[PDB]
């Protein structure tokens, strides 16, 4: 989890199509590099996660259903974060549509994002994949859906198609996962700052904003004020005179 | 004869208000100046300097008789003389009135040069007085045109006279030219240029300028690179580990 450049520091997220706090956290991580002054200084890695890697292709039933069964609690409990993740998300320009989600396996949704990352366009692909499921209502386990969505963000459709149906990118996919679940990463999303520090959940971007500046001031700290002068190290049998000074 | 400042080459200038050639060169001087990438790191210092020191206060004279007289060269050498400096000088954007000129003893207006730097115009002084003497047929030995070329000039007129009738300036006046005797300085315009190298006479801005750039060169080489580690000097009984690199 080390940055590529060493003057850099490495974000490194894990996140789920399913999940509406991830594109929720995915705007508010958008803002608070926004207002990081050294924002061209952070390379950011996405990690695909799969809340449910057994999930049924796709279950025909209600999104409050499913998420009752799911959690154990009632239908009541289940609409009350329904309508709460749908107020928070229309604060960070989301609207959400849950009365059409598809619960769908999303196993090959993360299989596109990895193709489109290939291609240069893996944000884009995340983008419209959340869209799909969040608000429209689209079934991202299907692969004529997945195909035609990765004809609007701009890929070649049929080199996607191809390597979905290929499972080329199954095994990138499960990597990530076994990653999350070394680091105990059990619920979405999930940042990891400097390869050291964790944030779990859409936190708010003033708190991300902070753990990124944190991060920053301790692998850059302000450098020291140097006494004396510097000595020489070993295998330097050296000397000189100086002039007067 | 060194800079104030370490990081500055020096110029020192000697001149008489009584030679064509000091105004043509410091025309020359100054466009030569002005082609220099590092002008502003130059110090200018002028100097006083006295053709006849012993001359009377006026010799009532046409310059071509006291040219003739003093060089012992013939009116017709001395006219000679006298038409080429004015074609050289009209080039330099100077109009000379030769046939106007009088033979003054220049001692009271080098005191008010020294006065006029005193009061930031040592400059402007000195090209007034040099335009005084060359085209306006004006008397740098008489007091009162003194007087007024100062206040042309912006000087307080009476303050300027009173040091003049005071010879305030007289004693640096005599110590710019012992100076100038001391280096075997036996004509003007003379140049120094950082204490080292001379140049005699009214010379090309090309050469002025190639003075400037070869000093500058020689005394602000391009820094070497340097290869190894520096040693230490005498009283650095030390030493760290460093990490292996």
């Amino acid at each position: 989890l080390a940055p590529a450049n060493s003057e850099k520091i490495r974000v490194d997220i894990w996140s789920d199509i399913a999940c509406p706090w991830c594109y929720i956290g995915k705007r508010r991580f958008e803002s608070a590099l926004g207002q990081f002054p050294q924002r061209d200084q952070v390379e950011v890695v996405w990690h695909s996660f799969e809340l449910d890697p057994s999930a049924r292709p796709l279950n025909p039933i209600a999104m409050r259903d499913g998420l009752a069964m799911k959690y154990s609690i009632s239908p009541a409990q289940a609409q009350g974060s329904l309508d709460h993740m749908t107020q928070t998300a229309a604060q960070e320009g989301l609207e959400y549509h849950f009365d059409r989600v598809k619960l769908a396996n999303t196993f090959l949704a993360h299989q596109l994002i990895h193709y489109a990352a290939e291609q240069g366009q893996g944000d884009a692909m995340k983008e419209r994949l959340l869209r799909a499921y969040m608000s429209e209502g689209q079934n991202v386990n299907d692969l004529d859906t997945l195909q035609k969505l990765a004809a609007e963000v701009g890929l070649d459709a049929g080199a996607a198609r191809a390597a979905l149906e290929a499972g080329t990118y199954a095994q990138a996919v499960r990597y990530d996962e076994a990653q999350a679940q070394q680091l105990g990463i059990t619920g979405v999303p999930f940042f990891v700052l400097g390869g050291k520090y964790g944030v779990s959940g859409a936190q708010a971007p003033e708190t991300l904003l902070g753990a990124l500046s944190q991060v920053w001031a301790e692998q850059h700290p302000a450098p020291l004020t140097m006494l004396g002068q510097d000595a020489p190290a070993e295998g330097s049998e050296d000397g000189q005179c100086a002039v007067p000074q």
